[PDB]
């Protein structure tokens, strides 16, 4: 996508060397923002080929509120398998805080649940947000939230999201990141009877690995194709009721797919 | 400041005239960015007289972990006034959720002291955060956090910031807050020798409020002036000792004062 690839370009250009905590270095730029109408297209990248249905099925078990990755095993999604204890548990990752954030008095906060009746009720609010940035409980995930605070925002009868990336890895993570959000805004917009607008992306951290290079160079040297189109075949209940089935891309026709370490 | 009077002329340009939660219409855009290199001057917009006494005051009563106006009613800072109970609580807003973020189990994180040690002891930590948005307590706030969550960062030596702010008054809030987080940035760099690098703003639901149009109008007939400088004085032992007279701005030269309705 254009904007994607200015942004590889420009961790190139610009980025500084760092260090990581695993001693792999990385290329790295803070503060970086793009968009994407959603009227235009979907937006999937098309200089390699990605796997909707990995990005589909961490979306859907991210909304049930589910850490642990069995759900992710049973459709062959290993993505998280790494990160996974024993037990297949990752601790309160994304879901949990999205769907069952805990109070100190032993309650939780269903934060789409609040976002859907805020869309449906009060459409101008300022305050759209669902957060997976729950400080006292980073210490218990096996990692702290990357895609860590989005927000809604309701113009001319067009959903629009923005979210805040504070760390974001531009070659693996960041096309799954920007066509899951992509999607969600799909989903919400159908549930509440609105259109799409735009998908905002902000980064904090946004960095290359070093082992990502070649792979950098190679997706650089391909151009752009028309963006793919977004098909929901069913209507569910709610929110939270979407199968894989439901989700079609129609007219994607991306370079071939490139892997990476 | 040319970012700011860009971002006004954007939010002029492209925004949706809607209606705010008291029916005050605003005209919105969703999504902006901009940058300031701290090292260029201090960015205290200078289109109309800013008064850096309020901001600093603020910025101390945050870092204390205070949400009483008290503080602030003592030192002629009225900003919060309006939204104290009869007490002159806020309930848990900013500095509270900075200070003392309640988890769980029954401890109290304090994300600044724990930035200042990652500043110190893993700089490129790609976690370094702090977060007034804690879900469990906004509706006891008198006001859900605008500037909710910011991050920093390190390379070369220059400590960076970036703001998410998810509501912003164009106007009459944006000024401030501008002024309030570079100044954090100046004071933790000074705390764990660094240099100062950029400010980087980031909104979400950015408006102007259809009573500050008139007042935007003057403001973006006016030519920003050189940014003044910031001298801080002293180096306290810690980021929660500064006091109000450690900080003096130099060669600010503003346009005139311009009056707004809140
Ligand atoms: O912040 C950071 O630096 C990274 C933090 N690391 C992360 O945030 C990891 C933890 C697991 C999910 N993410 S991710 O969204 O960044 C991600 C996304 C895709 C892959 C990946 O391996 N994709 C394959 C195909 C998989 C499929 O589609 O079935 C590909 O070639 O695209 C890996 C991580
Ligand atoms: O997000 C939104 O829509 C706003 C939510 N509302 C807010 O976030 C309010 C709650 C109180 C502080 N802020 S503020 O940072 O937006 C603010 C800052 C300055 C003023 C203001 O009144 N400044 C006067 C003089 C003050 C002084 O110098 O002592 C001026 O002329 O600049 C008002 C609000």
């Amino acid at each position: 996508m254009k904007q994607y690839l200015e942004l590889m370009q420009k961790v190139l250009d610009e980025g500084t060397q760092k260090n990581d905590r695993t001693g792999t270095g990385t290329l790295s730029i803070f503060g970086h923002q793009m968009r994407f109408n959603l009227q235009d297209g979907f937006p999937l990248v098309t200089t390699k080929r990605c796997h909707l249905r990995s990005i589909i099925h961490e979306l859907l078990w991210f909304l049930q509120g589910d850490t642990n990755i069995a759900y992710l095993h049973e459709n062959n999604v290993t993505i998280w398998d790494e990160w996974a204890d024993e037990n297949g548990d990752l601790g309160p990752v994304y879901g949990k805080q999205w769907r069952a954030w805990p109070t100190p008095d032993g309650r939780h906060i269903d934060q789409i649940t609040t976002v859907l009746n805020q869309l449906k009720n009060d459409p101008d609010s300022r305050r759209i947000i669902v957060s997976a940035w729950n400080v006292g409980e980073l210490d218990k995930m096996a990692l702290a939230p990357c895609h860590a605070f989005f927000q809604f925002y309701v113009a001319d009868g067009k959903l629009s999201c923005q979210l805040y990336q504070r760390s974001c890895d531009v070659f693996l993570g960041l096309p799954f990141n920007i066509a899951s959000y992509a999607l969600l805004v799909h989903m919400m917009a159908q549930q509440c009877d609105l259109e799409v607008g735009d998908f905002v992306w902000t980064g904090g951290d946004t960095h290359l690995y070093s082992n990502h290079m070649d792979q950098t160079h190679l997706q650089l040297s391909r151009e752009p194709r028309p963006l793919p189109k977004l098909i929901i075949k069913r209507k569910p209940e709610s929110i939270f009721d979407y199968r894989f089935e439901d989700f079609e891309i129609e007219g994607y026709d991306p370079h071939p797919g490139i892997k990476a370490p």
